[PDB]
């Protein structure tokens, strides 16, 4: 089995990317795809209230990402490791480290504590992160701005930064700025490296 | 003139049969004459908080906990905080030591995991005064059946009294205990004089 994790910023490509790296992936492994809530009731329930309201306090809703977190590890990805599946998430703990910890500025350690409570130490055993720069993500997502989002935009690239420096050994950073083509490539061959060792 | 405003965050703690309920409303309307007390309880009726806790009606046991805390926190700053900006005494029922008894403890979560998850909800504003009902396992089980006990009940409701007599030993800066044995009338009584006991100074 493997739980690998994909991260990025927007306009990295992250959901063609794992979309199309599934596919190839299934022809040599007994992999699925999921993204949190990823269809669990409960933590769709959960995930919904985030949807739904606006200016919400930035503690409550990363509880909430955090909660919706645990229900998805504990219904659906954790049997799939018990089966030997090789599980490809749609972002996890990373995601609310640099959107919640880091550039909503309650603060990267203060946001980790409470996932690890959510996730109880299960960290991914890769976790690809498609490096992006705040130019090239701002134009995808055009192709696909307001000044503010901008600006939230570039905290969010900066905090996945600082956040890759420290715990570098479970991270295998991917070119982004390259067409899809070449990304989907070499993600496919990082995932594959790391699987064949 | 215009007098200073003096407000306070008192919480109300207890198990099942001390007579928290009665007691928590009966108290209000008893100060509801000499100060400006309002009365609430999580989600106390805020937009999320009440979102939060339909879920947790219509589960993993730290996805319940998580939960909880963020009702908590919505409660606490939309409902909570403003009136004690505005000069109020609010009296709560329920707060982060029932998390500690029920989830921390008679769950088995861990006290100090629910503790430092619980933390994250309110920011260090713990209450200023906390009643914690002292009523033994079994006057409270007798008070449950007036108002028999399966097993797991029976042996639930032991386990959150172990649980709050851990949580409070040693907690005098904020907690003070009130002998939810006697009568109502009581317990009522002793909660309000340790009340104004508190506000008076
Ligand atoms: C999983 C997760 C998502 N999100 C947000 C970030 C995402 N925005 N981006 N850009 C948003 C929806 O994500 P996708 O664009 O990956 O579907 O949810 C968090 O803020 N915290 C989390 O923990
Ligand atoms: C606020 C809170 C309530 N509860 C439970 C205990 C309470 N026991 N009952 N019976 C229940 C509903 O509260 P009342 O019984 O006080 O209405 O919710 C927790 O388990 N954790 C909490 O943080």
């Amino acid at each position: 089995s493997a739980f690998i994790t994909f991260e990025g910023p927007e306009g990295s490509g992250k959901t063609t990317v794992i979309n199309e790296v599934y596919h190839r992936l299934v022809k040599d492994y007994d992999v699925i795809m999921t993204r949190e809530p990823g269809g669990v009731p409960t933590g769709e329930e959960i995930r919904k209230i985030v949807l739904e309201g606006n200016d919400m306090d930035i503690r409550t809703e990363a509880m909430l990402f955090a909660a919706s977190r645990r229900e998805h590890l504990v219904l659906k990805v954790i049997p799939a490791l018990k089966e030997g599946k090789v599980v490809l998430c749609d972002r996890y703990i990373d995601s609310s480290l640099a959107y919640q910890g880091y550039a909503r500025g309650i603060g990267v350690e203060e946001v980790r504590a409470l996932n690890e409570f959510a996730i109880n130490g299960l960290y991914p055993d890769l976790t690809i992160y498609l490096n992006v720069s705040a130019e090239v993500g701002r134009e995808r997502i055009i192709k696909n701005l307001d000044q503010e989002d901008l600006k939230f935009h570039e905290k969010v690239i900066e905090g996945y930064q600082e956040i890759i420096h420290n715990e570098s050994q479970r991270f295998k950073s991917v070119n982004a700025d390259q067409p899809l083509e070449n990304v989907v490539e070499d993600t496919y061959q990082t995932i594959i490296k790391y699987l064949e060792k």
